[PDB]
């Protein structure tokens, strides 16, 4: 605390504080007195800094807990640092002055700031693949800074030797290898092993140790992943379940081809002879690549089945299992660890549309059922599990830090001052002169005008810049570039004419002067090279104007507050983030450098794309990989790197980022978030209308009045909506057959067109029914009459149109697609339809607020894609070498190729996806940002050159960097918004109606809660004894826990069992193994026998014993087949359906671990939550579907459209909808119906029906595709919503918490020595003296005898006190009218009571 010390007070404290083993002694719990934990600031009692005394040993003045033998220093930051005042042996005491100046060397901050300049650089030298070797002395002055790093705490803090030492922090040995490699190379010799010193990355985790945010941020993500869990327990042993189900399946299945015929032997020693070639064994044909068929329009082996829904090759080929499995042998079915593998990519929801086309293909239509099943459990309940219990894990974090924070606060900036000088000269601006002109213009700025008037020069220049497309023919260029100038002039005119008005003094006020300051600096600078036409990429900066519709805008500053959050107030984890990335990125060419150099050999040099032999790509790489997209990249491994690294390498890449960038995520958002009937109508204008109000006392008036009861009484009849229901159904079910059936059957064809008119009949007949019933109070009061008007119309104007042959015009002829909309109107006759719709229709202006700013936002980076990237797609190629382009030594522009059109073999090309106008800049900008189509986007982008120009290879490499920019800011910061906005308007809208019953009928709300509880009262044990010699101890058999030992060990071992299995293998083991199943079953049917009467006969009930029985007859009808059977199994496919009986008796482990069980009984409580979801999606998808066969029934089969997947019949069409609802891929089916060209049209066709041409139409493709994609999008939000709030629901832990069971004993043993009375009245004036000996007193003692008078005592009959009026008034001094042992024991002493 003082300047110095002596000798001998140190001894007097440090002699005294060593007697507690003898003297001192003959609780403490040891917390810092003012959260004082190093390297902290924390003032606490002086609050000021010192004249000279700081930087000096003290003799910390708090309690001793951490004076000891240390001391603490404070730097010129008041930074506090504890060290130890020990020796180190021999001739060194602290009593040195060496360790003094190691401390002033320690504790300063210039330290800190050599050891950055070394850690950067030394991030940049290792960043190259091939450096020269003078580098070595490079390395040599990087060593040597680090060996002073270490000595000076070395010295200060001691190797090991007393506390507080070197090795002592976790941390600081970290890096102690650092030390030792640098210098092994020195004196050690080293030998010829590669593979080797990839270790220096780990130096530059030496980052965190420095920047002491990083330090708690990374201390926040280990207590977050260490308070995951009881998550991914469920998630393998679901996954190794629908694994063991794969396996029975499609074994071997994935290598069926049909390959060119064979013929036979020829009746001699052996010979296949085919079209002149002889092959001399059956093997040297069916393992020939040369015999396969390829399928047309890719490059790949086609697959094939034998199944009545498989699918054939043309003829002359026979289908068989033989060869290798597809796609480099590296996806399989044929042992549990690649299902296992291929499971995992089906979790995560990567290049599947290519697996479920291999599988399907193969296995046939009847199939899909099981990916419809493995996606819904797979991908959305597991990830919504691992969502919320991150979201409370971060949740509990502020909420203590609040906490902490709260308990904590209960207990000149003018170093030049000549600016002032300023200061008394400006200000007057006025001068002797003005005096007029300037009050003039400080009221000529008129906010309620000027103000608005400049903000359409905002917005009007904004729209001005849109009309920029390719070849305008001049006009529009020159029209630009007048108006370009006029409205930079009046934009800038105000500039310096504002300050005339405002007193420069106040000329920078809120900032928002300063961003016009700088757009208009730019501006100026920009319009300063005027002598050339070249780079009018240097004209692109004045988009930044659009940011000034920022401050008359509601939610363009809320997005700008959640870039400000991210950009700093969270960039202590971005940053971490940010060297995560480079860690990996810098890591991965280390590990996998020299293993390209053989991938070329072919056309002169070219290197396969997404290598890592530079840095870029590497960058490049990690970010796919953290995109989600990995099976690609990874397939390119196994092949030269090995089977043993890119594994652990990707997988833990994809642990790791993908929980940073979560964690990033939820903190942003949790920032940025903190009778007679009615006749017509009232009694207005009716008045003037007496037309129904009249004398009805004769029969003129009776008419109105009987119709109108009999009207009512048909409608309110149930068997009316029975015949409503029964028709509609019929209505939507007749319309799915209008395939191709139409011209291929014709009883069917008079049936519909009987049908249609008998349909449009009824209707006409309810509605005009309706239109009584009700008068005129429909339409008006219920809207959804409207939606039934709108149908109706439509089917009365076909009508009238055929009836009179006037309908064969094509106006007339299209208003038959309308009839799509027949099913919607079915939509309100169920309940649980009208709750999700009328729940759906109350967030549109959620929908449009945030629709605005991401259309604003995507058009600014729209204009730039159209400025940069325009007329640069085209391209000319040769008909017969297919699509591919052409080298850059023949043809160079459009021009020279076109004149070189000599043999008609030449034909232009443009890539279908362009930048050529804004409106394609959208759609580009679409189909980026959803991850789908976006590689031939970037392959074109890329491969850029000049104006109309043939492109070539990897001209320029850093277009990637404008695509990477979009992806971050398009979709990142787009998503927390639209999120934000709706799940904050959701659940102000639950705040409206005062519960929590969302989305749930009026049944279903009563049960959710009815169905639910969690309470006990007295579970017993039973156990016959009539017979003490076999039962006895047949009870002490089944209560001991070895009964469950027993049950998991035999489990676990036919799960072992189980787990050995591949294709076809030697008989000796598959007859063995069917013994080792033979005991298994034989030992549990055992076991569920041995059950016998333990508890007799009532042991049937919700316990989890019927089970046994079910199982064991299940098992057994599974096992004992193949004996009744055993004739004949010509099943292949029934028997293996039965086989799959063995998946059950491995559920049984769900009885045990206790931990996996709440979570699974939120989803049970979860499922009528997304019933009525469900069936919304269905109607939707089948609106769709219906919709869609009518235009793309005759499309060129091209790219994604194949024999099993169009949409020529009912069933193609619904597997390509189930394809596409997940976003799963559709640029391959959007692409073969945008065709327009003869080469790829053929207008002439010879059809068969009422259609032409196999190319469809892209402007009804495109919307048909666009509006499915969002309205999908929008449905499986509202799912992911309701299944993460039902998890957080499940939350009441200690809901009622009793504990009250112990108490009435107590009260039982007083009633004990009260009993032989049994006159159940009390006196308080013996009761005084009695409660003194109340064990733990819960109730009065003697000093509080007259008070228990006042607290539930009555008196009655003489004045006496009645027993049963205290032990409620007893029970609820500690816990009351909350548990549920509480409610019992009251409800008991009142049956006493009635007793
Ligand atoms: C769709 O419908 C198709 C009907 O046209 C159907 O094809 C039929 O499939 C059956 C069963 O899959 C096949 O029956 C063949 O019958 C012959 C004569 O009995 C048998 O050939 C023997 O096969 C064994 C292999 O199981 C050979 O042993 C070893 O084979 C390997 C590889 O072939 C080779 O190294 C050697 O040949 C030998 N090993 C050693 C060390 O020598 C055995 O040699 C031959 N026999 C002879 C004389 O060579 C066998 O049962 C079977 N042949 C097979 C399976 O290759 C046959 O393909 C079709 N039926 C007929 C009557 O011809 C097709 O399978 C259906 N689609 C699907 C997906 O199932
Ligand atoms: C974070 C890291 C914090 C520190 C952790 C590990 C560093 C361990 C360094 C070595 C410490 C060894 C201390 C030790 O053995 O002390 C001995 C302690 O003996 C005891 O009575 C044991 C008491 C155990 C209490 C808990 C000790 C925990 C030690 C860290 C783990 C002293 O005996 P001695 O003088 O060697 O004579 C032995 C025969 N009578
Ligand atoms: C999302 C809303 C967009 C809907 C489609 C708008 C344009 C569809 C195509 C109409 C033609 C078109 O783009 O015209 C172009 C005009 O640009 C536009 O798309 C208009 C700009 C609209 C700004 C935002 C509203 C120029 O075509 P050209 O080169 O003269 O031939
Ligand atoms: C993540 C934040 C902190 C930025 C860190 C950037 C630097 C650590 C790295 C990243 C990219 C590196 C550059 C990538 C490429 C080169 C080219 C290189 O010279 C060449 O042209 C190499 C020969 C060839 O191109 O084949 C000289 C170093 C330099 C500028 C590198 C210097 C170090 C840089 C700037
Ligand atoms: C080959 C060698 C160099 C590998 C070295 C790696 C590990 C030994 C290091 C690297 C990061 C370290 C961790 C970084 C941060 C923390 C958080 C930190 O959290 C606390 O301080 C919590 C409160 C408490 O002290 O109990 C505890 C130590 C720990 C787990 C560290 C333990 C040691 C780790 C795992
Ligand atoms: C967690 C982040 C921050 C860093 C991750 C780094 C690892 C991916 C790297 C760094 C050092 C590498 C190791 C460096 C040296 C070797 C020795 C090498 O030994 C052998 O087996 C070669 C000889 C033989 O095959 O017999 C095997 C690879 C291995 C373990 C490497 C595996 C990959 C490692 C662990
Ligand atoms: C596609 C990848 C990048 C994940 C994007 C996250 C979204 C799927 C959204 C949908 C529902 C959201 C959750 C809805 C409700 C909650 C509870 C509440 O805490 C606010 C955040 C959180 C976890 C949300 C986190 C982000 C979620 C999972
Ligand atoms: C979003 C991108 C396109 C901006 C490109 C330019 C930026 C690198 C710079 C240029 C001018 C800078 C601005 C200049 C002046 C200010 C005022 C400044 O105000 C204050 O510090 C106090 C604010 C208050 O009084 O509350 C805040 C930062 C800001 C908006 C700066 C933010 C960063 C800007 C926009
Ligand atoms: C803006 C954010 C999203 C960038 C994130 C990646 C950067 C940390 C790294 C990755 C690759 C690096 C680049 C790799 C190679 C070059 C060499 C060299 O390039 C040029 O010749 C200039 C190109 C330019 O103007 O960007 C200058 C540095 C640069 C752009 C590097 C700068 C730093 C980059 C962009
Ligand atoms: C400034 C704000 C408003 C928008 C930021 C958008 C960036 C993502 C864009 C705008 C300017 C672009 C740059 C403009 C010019 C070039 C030079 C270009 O280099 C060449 O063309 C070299 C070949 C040659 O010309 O000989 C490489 C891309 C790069 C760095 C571009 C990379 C992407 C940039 C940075
Ligand atoms: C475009 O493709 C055609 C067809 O492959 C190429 O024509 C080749 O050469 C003559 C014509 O000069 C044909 O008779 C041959 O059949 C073709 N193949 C071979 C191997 O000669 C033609 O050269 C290609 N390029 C151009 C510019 O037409
Ligand atoms: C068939 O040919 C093989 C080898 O060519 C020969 O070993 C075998 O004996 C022949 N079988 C006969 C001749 O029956
Ligand atoms: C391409 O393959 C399909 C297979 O369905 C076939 O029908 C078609 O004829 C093939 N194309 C040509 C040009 O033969
Ligand atoms: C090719 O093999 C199949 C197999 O059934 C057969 O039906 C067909 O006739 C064969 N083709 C010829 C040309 O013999």
């Amino acid at each position: 605390s003082f300047r110095r010390f002596t000798r001998e007070s140190l001894a007097a404290i440090e002699k005294r504080m060593a007697e507690k083993q003898a003297r001192g002694s003959t609780e403490e719990a040891p917390r810092p007195q003012l959260d004082l934990q190093a390297s902290k600031k924390l003032p606490d009692l002086y609050g000021n800094p010192p004249q000279e005394l700081i930087g000096e040993p003290l003799e910390d003045l708090d309690p001793f807990y951490s004076t000891q033998k240390t001391f603490i220093v404070l730097n010129k930051g008041k930074t506090i640092f504890r060290f130890s005042a020990t020796n180190a042996l021999y001739v060194l005491s602290p009593f040195h002055p060496i360790r003094r100046a190691a401390v002033k060397i320690l504790v300063h901050s210039l330290f800190n700031m050599l050891i950055m300049c070394t850690i950067l650089t030394n991030c940049v030298f290792m960043a190259q693949h091939d450096p020269p070797p003078w580098t070595k002395y490079v390395e040599y002055t990087f060593t040597a800074i680090y060996t002073f790093e270490s000595l000076v705490k070395i010295l200060a803090r001691g190797f090991c030797l007393h506390a507080f030492t070197f090795l002592r922090d976790p941390w600081n040995w970290l890096d102690f290898s650092v030390i030792i490699m640098a210098y092994t190379t020195e004196f050690v010799d080293l030998g010829n092993v590669s593979a080797l010193r990839t270790f220096r990355v780990l130096r530059a985790l030496k980052t965190i140790s420095v920047i002491s945010g990083l330090k708690t941020i990374v201390g926040a993500l280990i207590q977050s992943v260490k308070k995951l869990a009881d998550v991914m327990v469920l998630t393998v042993f679901c996954l190794s379940v629908f694994a063991l189900i794969g396996l029975q399946l499609f074994m071997g299945n994935l290598r069926h081809k049909c390959v060119r015929n064979f013929t036979a032997l020829n009746g001699t020693n052996g010979s296949v002879e085919a079209d002149g070639l002889v092959w001399e064994s059956l093997d040297l044909y069916l393992s020939d690549p040369e015999n396969y068929l390829l399928k047309n329009g890719t490059s790949d082996v086609l697959l094939c089945g034998n199944s009545s829904d498989a699918g054939t090759c043309p003829e002359g080929y026979r289908c068989l299992k033989a060869g290798e499995n597809p796609d480099h042998g590296y996806t399989s079915f044929d042992s549990f660890a690649w299902a296992f593998l291929a499971l995992f990519r089906l979790m995560t929801q990567d290049c599947w549309e290519r697996l479920y086309q291999q599988t399907l293909r193969s296995a046939g239509k009847i199939y899909m059922i099981f990916f419809m099943l493995v996606i819904f459990l797979g991908s959305f309940y597991l990830v919504n599990l691992i969502l919320a219990v991150v979201a409370m894990a971060y949740e509990e974090q502020n909420q203590a830090t609040i906490a902490e924070t709260e308990e904590k606060e209960k207990r000149h900036k003018c170093p030049p001052c000549w600016n002032r000088l300023a200061q008394r000269y400006l200000i007057w601006e006025c001068c002797p002169l003005w005096m007029s002109i300037k009050q003039g213009v400080k009221l000529v700025v008129m906010d309620p005008f000027t103000d608005l008037t400049i903000t359409m020069c905002i917005v009007l220049n904004t729209l001005f810049m849109a009309l920029e497309h390719y070849n305008m023919t001049s006009e529009f260029e020159e029209m630009l570039q007048v108006g370009n100038l006029v409205f930079t002039g009046i934009f800038t005119a105000e500039m310096t004419f504002k300050i005339i008005a405002l007193d420069p003094y106040y000329y920078f006020q809120q900032g928002w002067n300063i961003f016009d300051s700088i757009i208009v600096i730019l501006s100026l600078m920009e319009l300063g090279l005027s002598r050339m036409s070249n780079l009018s990429v240097l004209r692109s900066f004045r988009l930044l104007r659009v940011f000034k519709l920022a401050k008359s805008w509601p939610t363009l500053n809320t997005l700008i507050k959640i870039i400000g959050n991210s950009v700093g107030a969270l960039g202590n984890l971005t940053l971490v983030l940010a060297i995560i990335v480079f860690i990996f990125a810098v890591v991965g060419m280390q590990l996998f450098g020299k293993n390209y150099s053989e991938l070329r050999d072919s056309d002169s040099g070219l290197l396969p794309r997404w290598h890592m032999m530079d840095f870029f790509h590497a960058f490049l790489i990690i970010f796919r990989i953290l995109c989600g997209e990995w099976i690609e990249t990874m397939w390119d491994c196994m092949e030269v790197s090995g089977q043993s690294l890119c594994l652990l390498v990707f997988l833990l890449v994809m642990v790791i980022g993908n929980l940073v960038v979560l964690n990033l995520f939820l903190a942003l958002l949790l920032s940025s978030f903190s009778k007679d009937p009615e006749d017509c109508f009232t009694e207005g204008c009716v008045r003037r209308c007496p037309c129904c109000a009249v004398d009805t006392t004769q029969a003129p008036g009776k008419v109105w009045w009987r119709l109108r009861k009999t009207c009512y009484h048909i409608v309110e009849h149930s068997w009316f909506e029975t015949f409503i229901i029964f028709m509609i159904l019929l209505s939507s079910g007749a319309l799915a057959f209008e395939d191709i059936y139409l011209e291929e059957r014709k009883t069917i064809k008079v049936l519909l067109e009987y049908a249609d008119k008998m349909f449009t009949y009824v209707f006409v007949l309810e509605m005009l029914l309706k239109w009584v019933a009700y008068g005129f109070k429909k339409y008006f009061t219920n809207a959804w009459c409207w939606l039934d008007f709108l149908i109706v119309d439509v089917s009365l104007v076909s009508l009238v149109a055929n009836t009179l042959g006037f309908a064969e015009m094509g106006p007339i002829k299209s208003l038959r697609t309308l009839r799509a909309l027949r099913p919607l109107r079915a939509l309100s006759r169920f309940e649980g339809m009208r709750v999700v719709v009328n729940a759906l229709v109350g967030a549109i202006p959620s929908i449009m607020n945030v629709l605005l700013v991401c259309l604003i936002f995507w058009l600014i980076f729209s204009i730039m894609g159209v400025n940069l990237f325009a007329g640069k797609f085209g391209r000319c190629i040769n008909q017969t070498e297919g699509d591919l382009p052409l080298n850059y030594t023949i043809v160079n522009n459009k021009s020279q190729c076109e004149s070189l059109n000599l043999t008609g073999e030449l034909y232009w090309t443009k890539v279908k996806v362009n930048f050529d106008n804004v409106g394609a800049g959208y759609l580009a900008l679409l189909q980026v940002a959803t991850f789908k189509g976006w590689m031939d986007i970037m392959y074109a982008a890329v491969d850029s050159r000049g104006y109309e120009e043939q492109p070539q290879w990897e001209y320029n490499l850093y277009m990637y960097i404008y695509f990477v920019i979009f992806i971050i800011f398009g979709s990142f910061f787009t998503l927390n918004l639209f999120i934000g906005v709706i799940i904050d308007n959701f659940n102000q809208q639950k705040k409206k109606l005062g519960g929590q019953d969302i989305f749930m009928t009026e049944e279903q709300k009563k049960y959710y809660n009815a169905m639910k509880k969690l309470g006990s009262k007295k579970p017993q044990k039973p156990i016959p004894r009539p017979l003490n010699k076999y039962q006895g101890f047949i009870f002490d058999i089944v209560t001991k826990q070895a009964f469950d030992v027993t049950i998991m060990f035999l489990i676990c071992l036919n799960m072992v069992t189980m787990m050995v299995e591949t294709d076809d293998q030697s008989p000796e083991k598959i007859n063995i193994l069917a013994k080792i199943n033979l005991l298994f079953v034989a030992i549990f049917t055992g076991e569920c026998i041995v059950k016998l009467a333990a508890l007799r006969h009532y042991y049937f009930t919700n316990s989890w014993n019927i089970f046994d029985f079910v199982v064991v007859i299940l098992s057994i009808v599974g096992t004992v087949l193949s004996d009744i059977i055993q004739k004949y199994f010509f099943s292949p496919t029934l028997f293996r359906v039965i086989r799959l009986a063995r998946i059950g008796r491995i559920l049984r482990l769900i009885r045990g671990a206790k931990g996996i069980r709440t979570l699974l009984f939120a989803l049970m409580m979860s499922l009528p939550a997304l019933f009525n979801i469900g069936l919304l999606l269905f109607l939707v998808m089948f609106i769709y579907s219906i919709f869609g066969m009518a235009n793309f029934a005759y499309v060129k089969w091209e790219a994604g459209i194949d024999d099993m997947f169009n949409f020529q019949t009912f069933a193609n069409s619904m597997l390509c909808l189930f394809q596409i609802t997940t976003s799963a891929g559709w640029d391959g089916l959007l692409s073969p119906i945008l065709n327009t060209g003869p080469p790829y049209c053929d207008p002439t066709l010879p059809n068969s029906n009422g259609s032409r041409g196999d190319c469809g139409s892209p402007a009804v493709g495109i919307l048909f595709f666009t509006t499915y994609i969002i309205i999908s999008f929008l449905i499986v939000v509202n799912m992911y919503i309701a299944i993460i709030l039902e998890n957080f629901s499940v939350a009441t832990e200690e809901s009622t918490e009793p504990l009250s069971e112990d108490d009435f004993d107590m009260f039982y043993e007083i009633w004990e020595k009260f009993d032989p009375e049994a006159t159940q009245f009390i006196e308080y004036s013996v009761l005084s003296d009695f409660a003194d000996a109340l064990s733990e007193p819960l109730r009065i003692a003697k000093p509080n005898q007259i008070s228990l008078i006042n607290m539930d005592l009555p008196m009655v009959s003489g004045d006496r006190i009645h027993c049963m009026d205290i032990l409620f008034a007893f029970t609820k001094r500690v816990l009351g009218e909350s548990g549920e042992m509480d409610a019992l024991k009251i409800q008991m002493e009142e049956k006493f009571m009635a007793a």
